[PDB]
């Protein structure tokens, strides 16, 4: 396992907090609360424990060496010490030493400034190491790249441990992947199968029921031999797609292709959906959505699951005539009493659109973490703090 906050000694120490304050700004004031809002409970813990908070984050792209104003986190100190009621110290020359006392937080310039940062270079990890006692990696969005002040600081730091925020995702992932309840049912929604290839391989051995959406869903129907016509699709991915079912078929998943579909003679919001069974699409047409056959399927499939993973919709649902297929889906995860972890951009843009965001267990804000996670990648920050557990 890993260390967590609740078992690491904390009283007078000195805190490194690893956070996700990636927030836009606009005028020199944060335009969202949400990343400062979601920290608060770790850092409370801390001040409670009577440690001293040291805050760590990223802010947009600067570039290494080069000071630039409009990615620095003094409005983000500013907003937290708004939100927290408490006074935050913004140090700027946090690497030459933090002047920071039990009950205080202070909130250190944006690390991607520092050279060595994104490469994790001993001489800047043993600088961030020796700023305090303990480390807190609190940031799940960065957990796959591994930088000085997520991965090397890890490594010269006393004691590492894992912030209330990335406990509660790592928590919440390994109880959909690692030790899901069965049957469980995936959704791979995308449009290239090539981008979610080592998604669809990892999930394959893993699943009882495996949803394909979009563009990844229209190389299936290719692949089961049907003429997708104008779609979304990759040809080149054709033949992997077929060995993806025959492989599925050994195992005993369940790939439901679309039997029916929603196609359109032009992409816009303005086009009509055209119900047609999947073997009667025209050279002219592109399949946007799937038809009701396909959304009755899945919804029965999705009502046996005990576990579902969302990653990607099943159709074109920014627009309404295209959004059938993406609604009556997130209907039957939002009635379903499984455990239910989503995430990507498309997938939360879809449990916004259907109003469902109470209704799915656990909801990842992460992007290529998330992805990496799921295609069964070891993520380098969570990593080090298993091998500093030991």
């Amino acid at each position: 396992s890993f260390l967590t906050l609740k078992d690491v000694d904390l009283k007078d120490k000195k805190v490194l907090v690893r956070v996700d304050f990636n927030v836009p700004v606009k005028d020199g004031k944060v335009t969202s609360k949400v990343r400062i809002e979601a920290a608060i409970p770790t850092i409370q813990y801390i001040l409670d424990q009577g440690g001293a908070v040291i805050l760590m984050s990223h802010l947009g792209r600067p570039t290494e060496g080069e000071y630039d104003s409009q990615f620095s986190l003094e409005p983000v100190a500013k907003a937290l010490s708004e939100i927290i009621n408490k006074p935050v110290k913004f140090a700027k020359d946090w690497l030459d030493g933090v002047d920071v006392k039990a009950g205080e937080i202070v909130m250190c310039e944006n690390v991607r400034f520092n050279s060595g940062e994104k490469k994790s270079t001993d001489d800047l990890s043993k600088k961030i190491a020796s700023l305090g006692d303990v480390f807190v990696m609190d940031a799940f969005a960065t957990a796959h790249r591994a930088q000085a002040s997520t991965y090397g600081v890890a490594k010269y730091i006393p004691v590492a441990c894992a912030g209330i925020l990335l406990t509660n995702e790592i928590q919440a992932l390994e109880k959909a992947l690692k030790s899901p309840k069965k049957p469980m049912a995936a959704i791979v929604g995308g449009s290239k199968v090539s981008t979610k290839l080592s998604v669809l391989n990892n999930l394959l051995d893993k699943v009882e029921i495996l949803i394909v959406g979009g563009g990844i869903a229209n190389t299936f129907i290719k692949a089961e031999g049907f003429d997708v016509g104008n779609s979304l699709y990759e040809q080149d991915l054709v033949a992997e797609a077929t060995e993806i079912l025959a492989k599925a078929k050994a195992l005993g998943v369940n790939i439901p292709v679309p039997v029916d579909v929603r196609v359109a003679k032009e992409f816009s919001e303005n086009a009509q959906a055209i119900i047609k069974k999947v073997s009667d699409v025209v050279a002219d047409e592109m399949i946007l959505d799937i038809g009701p056959e396909s959304q009755k399927i899945i919804a029965e499939l999705l009502k046996s699951a005990n576990t579902i993973l969302w990653n990607g919709p099943v159709g074109v649902f920014e627009f309404d005539n295209f959004a059938e297929g993406t609604k009556a889906l997130s209907l039957a995860i939002a009635q379903s009493h499984a455990f239910s972890v989503a995430g990507g951009g498309d997938t939360i843009a879809a449990i916004e659109k259907f109003g469902i965001k109470d209704q799915v267990s656990y909801i990842s804000t992460a992007g290529g973490a998330f992805l990496e996670f799921l295609e069964g990648k070891k993520l380098p920050a969570i990593e080090i703090l298993k091998e500093k557990a030991i």
